[PDB]
């Protein structure tokens, strides 16, 4: 939103691609590509005498 | 591609928003809700004395 209002020619950096991001500003290509994965502990796979 | 090369000055129908669609193009907002989904055949799970 700083880059809409011209305060920034240009944010390098770690900036996704969203669909209202693509809308106020104009990307490049991709450089790198990323999603959303979850992350979580591992744990055991047996569950109680039930 | 035909509101790019301006034939069309809109295209009215069931355009899904893609990221290079928003980049060549402007959209409204979302009027109605979609997804990718994956639909299959059900479970016939028989059951019989057979
Ligand atoms: C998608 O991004 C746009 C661009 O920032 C968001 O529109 C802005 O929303 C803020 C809310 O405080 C306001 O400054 C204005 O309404 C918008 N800024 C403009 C037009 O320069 C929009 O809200 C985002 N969409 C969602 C769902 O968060
Ligand atoms: C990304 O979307 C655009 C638009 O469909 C495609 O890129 C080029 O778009 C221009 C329109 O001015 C065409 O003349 C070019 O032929 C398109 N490039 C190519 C290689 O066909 C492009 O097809 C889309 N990206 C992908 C990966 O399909």
């Amino acid at each position: 939103n700083e880059v809409v209002a011209d305060n920034f020619d240009v944010a390098v950096g770690d900036i996704t691609i969203v669909t209202n991001r693509t809308r106020y500003v104009d990307f490049t290509q991709p450089f790198i590509e990323s999603g959303l994965v979850v992350v979580a502990p591992v744990k055991e796979a047996k569950s109680s005498p039930w």
